[PDB]
C-alpha cells in the first residue's frame, strides 16, 4: 500500500500473511506452512530524466515455535531510472532467467521449481548489477532487454572465500547473462534468456556436476489476454540445475506449462506441468528425472487483498534409491490457503 | 496507528519499545531486558456480510550485541469474518484457553506463567484454526464461544516428524479446544474453556508426564467496571503443564488471581497471587510447587502511546534440588520498565 | 519518512537499501556487502512540559542467501523530554564518547572505526540509562552536555552471568561516563567526553589487557560551515580499545581528522586520516598500531533519497604476524554504494 507520497518521494509498504496448511505423505512437506511477507517500494524523483529507488522484500516463517525464528531477504536493491535509456540497479534481485520463466511461474502455491534461489543467474541472488531497457531506448515499442553481471558469491573460508560465504549449492564464480521479449501483439508474448556464470572450485570438489561454468538458455512463450493466460517456457542448462542437495546436473532439460481461466465471479482455476530431466549424472545414475508433476488448483480472489485457494501436486516421480539419496520428494501434495494483502 | 484507510482497505502498523530492567539475585533473570514488537493489523472489506483480515506481530530483544539476533512471531495469521455469523482465521495465533485464562494476564510486567508459549492449546502456537462467535448470532448480547482445531506440529526427524519440526517441549499432536464467555451485566463476567490435544511419541520418551492426550479445564470470573478490575482463573492439566525444561506434570492446579484499581491521573496499582502445583511427578519428586509467588506493582498511564511502570515479583518457591534440576527460578525480581507505544 | 501525526502522537518511519560492493585482497573484506536498515522514531506530547519518544533501528544484512539471516538491532530506546529539564532514556542507544568521536565518523563508507559496538561506553550497546542537557537549561545557548550509566552486561554463564550474556569482547560491567559540547559560534565546535566502566573477570581471563576499568578520555574540535567540514579527535584509552579478537591494548591512542566539502551541485570529496597506536601489548608485541590509514572519497548527493559513493581505504599497516594474529586487515578497500533511502 501506498503510505507516502510527498514531495517526488513516494514509498509503499506492502506484505501479505498466508495462513497455509500442507497435506502430505511426506512429513517434511506435511503440516502447517503459514508465513509472511513484509517489503517497501521506494521512488525518488530527481529531475525530468532521472528517478531513484529502492525496494526491499523480507519473508518470516509463522509455522515455528518461539525458540526459533526462520527468515530471509528476498530482495534488497537500489537503482536509478534514466527515461528511455534504461535503468541501473544493483543488490540482491532477480536473475535475467527469471524475466521469461517466471512467465510460468504463476500458481496457486507450487510452481516456479525447475529451479531455486541462489541457483546461479536462475531467480533470486546476492550481488546483481542488473541493467534494463524497454521499448528498445523508445524506438521499437514491445521489445525489451537486459543485461546482468553477477560478482562472485563464495566460501566462508579457504580458495574461494569471499565477504558473505555460503554453502556450496548457493555459491557463484563471477557471471554475466542477459534477456530479451517482444510484445507480438493479441495477447502474445515470447521471450529468451542466456546465462554463464563461473563455478568455484569448492562447488567442483561435489560429486555430481563437475564444470568450470553453469550454463542455462531458455526459450518462452505467453498468451496473456481475454481471461486466459497460458505459458509455456524450456530451459537447458549445464551444471546449473541442483540434484537434490548432492550438486548438480550436467545437463538438464526443463519445461513448465500452464493454463489459467479468470471467471468474473471471482475464480481462477489452473492446470500445469513440470519436469527436469538430469542427464549424465555420476555414480551410475546416468539420466534421471529430477521434477516431474502435474498441478492442479484454483485461487478464488474475494478482491485484492483477500484470497483462498487450493493446490494438488500429483507428484509422477517413482520413489526409488536415486530420488531417496538426493532427498527429492516423491508424493503428492494438496495445499489449502487463506491469504491477506497489503 | 491507523497508516493507510483507503478503498475499503485499512492498515494498523503498531508496535512498542520497552526501556526495561530487571533486578535480581537470579542471574539468568537480571539486567537488561529491553525489547521491541512491531506488528500490524489489516483488514479489507470485501461485501457488505465479508470481511477479510490478516494479523502478524514480532518481537526483536533489544538487550542483545550486534553478534546475536533473538527474535520470534508472536502471531501471524489470516481469516474471515462474517458479520454475525462468526470469524474463521487460521496461523500463529492463540489458543482459545486464553480466551479466559487472559482475564488475570495484565500485571505490569510479570503474570501469565501458570503456562506458555507452544504448550498445547494454551497461548500461542501454530496451526490453529479457529471459529468465534461473538454474541451468539446476535441471538444472546454477551454470550461468545469458540471452537477450535491445531493440527500436530511435531519432530525435526523420525517418527512424529512435520516440516515445522521443533523440540519435544512445544510439540504438540492434533487438538481440538472451546471456549464460552458471558456478561452476567454490571461489570461481572464468567468464563469457561476446555481442550484436549494428542501427545506426540517424543513427548511420551521424556521423564515426566507421559500420556495419550494432554487436557486443559479452565474456570474464570471478573470484574471490570467503575476503575475496579478484579480477576480470577482456575485451570486443572493432565501432561499439560511444563515441568521447567524436563517434560510435563501428570497432573497441575493452576491458579491466579489479581486486583487493579486506574486512578482518573494515570496511575494503576497492582497485586496479584500466582500458583502452579504439580501433582505425581516422576523420579520420587510427587507433589512440587511449580510456579508460586505475590506480585506487586503499578503502571503510570502518561497517555495512550507512554508509560512506565515498575513490577516486583515476591517469590515464594523454595531453592531446592527439584527447582535446581527442573531449572525454575526461585528469586524475587523488581522489573523498572519505560515504554513508547504506537 | 513521518507517516503518521494525529491527536498529539507522530511517527517517522525510516530506513535505506544501499547497494554496495567491496573490492579488495582481503578475500574477508571483498565482494558484496548489499544492506538494508529499517527504523522508526515516536513522539507523543503528554503535557506542556513533557515528550514521550521511542526509537528503533534495524540492520538487515542484503548479501546472504536465503539459507541464511544476520540481522541486528542498532538502536532500541525508550525516553521522557522534560523541556529545558533535559531528557532521559533507556535501551540500547549510544555512549556518549560517541556525542564527540561521532564528529569524525562522517565517510562515504568506512571511518569510524578506531572502536566498535559493544566496546564498553564508546558507541552503541546495551543498558544505557542516558540524562542529556540541551543549552544547558535554556540559560547557554550552544553548551549541552550528559550524563550516562551503563549496567552490566556479562556473560552466558558461571561469574559473570547476566540474562543477556554475550562473548568477552562485547561485555562490559557497570560503567559511568559524561560528555560536554559547546558551539563556539561562525561554526567552530569543541568537546570532551570521559567514560569509566568496570571489567568482568571472564574479560580479565583474556591475555590481553587485563585490568579493574576500562577508561576513556575524548576531545574533539570540529568547523562546519560556508560548505567545509573539518574535524578531529583524539581519544585516550586504557583496557578499552580492542586488539583484533585477542582482548584489549593496556593503553591505545587514536587520532582521527577528517576534511570534505560541498559541492552545489552534490559531490561531497572526502579525506580522512584515521590511527589507533596500542600500547604494552602482551606475549611481546609491545607497542603496535591497531589501525592505520588515509581514506579518500566521495559522495554524489542525487537529493535526500537518493546518493552514490566511492571510498577508497589506503591501509597504511604493514602485514606482519602481529595483524594476523589479531586478525586485523592491512589490506587497501575501493568501496562502491548505491543508497536509497527514506
Ligand atoms: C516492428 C518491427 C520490429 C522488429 C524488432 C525485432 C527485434 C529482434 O531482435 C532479436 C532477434
Ligand atoms: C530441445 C530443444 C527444444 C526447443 C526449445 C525452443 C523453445 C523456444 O520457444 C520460443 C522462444
Ligand atoms: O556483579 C557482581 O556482583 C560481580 C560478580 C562477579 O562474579 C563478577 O562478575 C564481577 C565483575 O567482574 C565486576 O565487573 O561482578
Ligand atoms: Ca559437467
Amino acid at each position: 500500500a501506498e503510505i507516502y507520497n510527498k514531495d517526488g518521494n513516494k514509498l509503499d509498504l506492502y506484505g501479505k500473511v498466508d495462513g497455509l496448511h500442507y497435506f502430505s505423505d511426506d512429513d517434511s512437506q506435511d503440516g502447517d506452512q503459514t508465513y509472511m511477507r513484509l517489503g517497501f517500494k521506494g521512488e525518488t524523483q530527481v529531475n525530468d530524466q532521472l528517478t531513484g529507488y529502492g525496494q526491499w522484500e523480507y519473508q518470516i516463517q509463522g509455522n515455528s515455535g518461539e525458540n526459533e525464528n526462520n527468515s530471509w531477504t528476498r530482495v534488497a536493491f537500489a537503482g536509478l531510472k534514466f527515461g528511455d535509456a534504461g535503468s541501473f540497479d544493483y543488490g540482491r534481485n532477480y536473475g535475467v532467467v527469471y524475466d521469461v520463466t517466471s512467465w510460468t511461474d504463476v500458481l496457486p502455491e507450487f510452481g516456479g521449481d525447475t529451479y531455486g534461489s541462489d541457483n546461479f543467474m536462475q531467480q533470486r541472488g546476492n550481488g546483481f548489477a542488473t541493467y534494463r531497457n524497454s521499448d528498445f531506448f523508445g524506438l521499437v515499442d514491445g521489445l525489451n532487454f537486459a543485461v546482468q553481471y553477477q560478482g562472485k558469491n563464495g566460501s566462508a573460508s579457504g580458495e574461494d572465500q569471499t565477504n558473505n560465504g555460503r554453502t556450496e549449492l548457493r555459491q557463484n564464480g563471477d557471471g554475466v547473462g542477459g534477456s530479451i521479449t517482444y510484445n507480438l501483439g493479441e495477447g502474445f508474448g515470447i521471450g529468451t534468456a542466456v546465462s554463464s556464470s563461473k563455478r568455484t572450485s569448492s562447488q567442483n570438489d561435489l560429486t555430481y556436476g563437475n564444470g568450470d561454468r553453469a550454463e542455462t538458455y531458455t526459450g518462452g512463450l505467453k498468451y496473456d489476454a481475454n481471461n486466459i493466460y497460458l505459458a509455456a517456457q524450456y530451459t537447458q542448462t549445464y551444471n546449473a540445475t541442483r540434484v537434490g542437495n548432492l550438486g548438480w546436473a550436467n545437463k538438464a532439460q526443463n519445461f513448465e506449462v500452464v493454463a489459467q481461466y479468470q471467471f468474473d465471479f471471482g475464480l481462477r482455476p489452473s492446470v500445469a506441468y513440470l519436469q527436469s530431466k538430469g542427464k549424465d549424472l555420476e555414480n551410475g545414475y546416468g539420466d534421471q528425472d529430477l521434477l516431474k508433476y502435474v498441478d492442479v488448483g484454483a485461487t478464488y480472489y474475494f478482491n485484492k487483498n483477500m484470497s483462498t485457494y487450493v493446490d494438488y501436486k500429483i507428484n509422477l516421480l517413482d520413489d526409488k534409491e536415486f530420488t531417496r539419496n538426493a532427498g527429492i520428494s516423491t508424493d503428492d501434495i494438496v495445499a489449502l490457503g487463506l491469504v491477506y494483502q497489503f
